[PDB]
Order: structure tokens, then C-alpha cells, then sequence
């Protein structure tokens, strides 16, 4: 019954992820997202309690969607003959950190605290529940522009979390860590960081860090407009080469640089209204 359940509005977007629309759950006038997957598009599948073969991301969603979090819940899917359908929370109003930081330019400091503390909830607590995301970047948060409240998307990457190491990668390339690049290896959470790590600098600089394969391999980060020594600081570390030299979650939360975060809502009022 997804035609009946859903009245389908503009195309959102679309790209390697598939196609998601804007969409309006009739009974009771829920804003969703609808993305449809082409099942010759998914490598990674994974297999539902009651059997049932499915896109790794609606076994990940599944095991994050319980209760509150800083993930975009998996409202329902559906199965077509070529295809998977996947209903999704939709704020309203939204928009995604890529469009944002298009949009705006680099962030003030304080603004980027208030996300990056939010990514960090949001991704503890995919840890938390045994989901690794792979992808974390600017182009995969949604931001509740009334709330101020951060949201994780597009699972379609990602991983059950393990402690062994990771030789498989369809993430994005210019945030993968400087291990991937050589050796095709990386652990999940000292990966998750490095990757944390671009998208810090992305915030306070309105650009990503690397481009290529040599930049990224040699690690070096420069400047371009004013950001504070701490939080340099915390972005070089979080970009150390060795994944052992990097920090772990505590370590970045506890960092000076993240004291002192505001609220959703009062960034929200300070800066989106
Ligand atoms: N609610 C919701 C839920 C979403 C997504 C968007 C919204 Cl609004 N998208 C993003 C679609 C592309 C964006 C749209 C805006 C313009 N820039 C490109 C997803 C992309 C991939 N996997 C899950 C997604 O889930």
C-alpha cells in the first residue's frame, strides 16, 4: 500500500544514495522523507530476526532508531521488484550541512561547537548501539533549522560495528583516513574520527581540508581565515596520521575547545532564527 500511505512531493535530491522525495504520511499528515534504492545498487545486504533479506541500512537503522537520538528514524520500508523504498523522518523546516555551509560560508566557532558537540551525541550513540556509519560528512547531517537540532543521514554505507580491522570502504573518499588511502585498512571508531576531523575543519573553514590522495597521505593542514588555536588544536589531532595518535570520543568531548556548548535551542534563537 505505499502509494495509498504516502502523498510523494519534490524530488529532494539524488545521487550514488538513490533518490529521496519529500513526502507527507496521509492519515496523519506526517512530513517524511521517501528514498528509493535500486536493488542492483546495494552491495551490502543484511538479513532481518524474521529472515527477510534487506538493505544493510534498514538493519542499521533498526538497531539505532530506539528512543530519542540525532538519527534520522526509519519510519517504514517497503519492498518492490527492483527496488526498496525507505520512509524517513523529515523536519520541517531542514536543511543539510553541505547546503548550510554553501549557503553561509565558514561558521563562527561557537555555532560549530553546538553541531560538532551534536555529530558526536548522534555518533556515540550509533556506537552505542553496534552502528558504524562510515560516512560522516557535511552533505549527511540535517539541520532542524527551528530547533537547532543536528541529524545523521544515509546509512547505506555503513557497517555492524566490530574491533577488528575494516578492508572494505564505499564512504566518501576525501574524508577516509590516510590508512585507508595506503594499506585499505582502518578500525571503525579511530576512522569515525579522522573523519570528525574533516568535518570540524569543514565547519570553520567552509571547505573540506583535502582533495587528493597526497594531501591526504601527508596530513599537513593549513588556514585560511581566522580559527582559535584550540580549535586547531582539536582538528590536527583529530587529523593525526598514526590512528592511535588520535583522540577517542571522551578525549574530544573533554577538549577545551568543546567546553561551554549551547543548547539546540538557544543556537537555534542565536543563530538560525
Ligand atoms: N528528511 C530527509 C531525509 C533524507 C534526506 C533529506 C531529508 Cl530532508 N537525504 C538527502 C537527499 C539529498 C539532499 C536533500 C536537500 C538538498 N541537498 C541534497 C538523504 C540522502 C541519503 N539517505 C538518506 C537521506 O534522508
Amino acid at each position: 500500500p505505499l502509494e495509498s500511505q504516502y502523498q510523494v512531493g519534490p524530488l529532494l535530491g539524488s545521487g550514488g544514495f538513490g533518490s529521496v522525495y519529500s513526502g507527507i504520511r496521509v492519515s496523519d499528515n506526517l512530513p517524511v522523507a521517501i528514498k528509493h534504492v535500486e536493488k542492483d545498487r546495494i552491495s551490502d545486504w543484511g538479513e532481518l530476526p524474521n529472515g527477510t533479506r534487506v538493505p544493510m541500512e534498514v538493519v542499521l537503522l533498526k538497531k539505532v532508531s530506539s528512543g530519542f537520538s540525532g538519527v534520522i528514524r526509519l519510519l517504514d520500508w517497503f519492498e518492490r521488484p527492483d527496488s526498496f523504498v525507505l520512509i524517513l523522518e523529515r523536519p520541517e523546516p531542514v536543511q543539510d550541512l553541505f547546503d548550510f555551509i554553501t549557503e553561509r560560508g565558514a561558521l563562527q566557532e561557537e555555532l560549530a561547537r553546538s553541531f560538532f558537540w551534536q555529530v558526536l551525541e548522534a555518533v556515540r550513540h550509533c556506537h552505542n548501539c553496534g552502528v558504524l556509519h562510515r560516512d560522516i560528512k557535511d552533505e549527511n547531517i540535517l539541520i532542524d533549522l527551528n530547533r537547532g537540532e543536528l541529524k545523521l543521514i544515509d546509512f547505506g554505507s555503513g557497517a555492524l560495528l566490530k574491533d577488528t580491522v575494516y578492508t572494505d570502504f564505499d564512504g566518501t573518499r576525501v574524508y577516509s583516513p590516510p590508512e585507508w588511502i595506503r594499506y585499505h585498512r582502518y578500525h571503525g571508531r579511530s576512522a569515525a574520527v579522522w573523519s570528525l576531523g574533516i568535518l570540524l575543519y569543514d565547519m570553520v573553514c567552509g571547505d573540506i581540508p583535502f582533495e587528493h590522495d597526497e594531501e591526504i597521505i601527508r596530513g599537513q593542514v593549513f588556514f585560511r581565515q581566522r580559527v582559535s588555536s584550540e580549535c586547531q588544536h582539536l582538528i590536527r589531532w583529530c587529523l593525526a596520521l598514526r590512528p592511535s595518535d588520535r583522540p577517542t570520543f571522551e578525549e574530544i568531548q573533554n577538549h577545551p575547545w568543546m567546553q561551554d556548548v549551547l543548547l539546540p535551542q538557544e543556537t537555534a534563537e542565536i543563530h538560525l532564527h
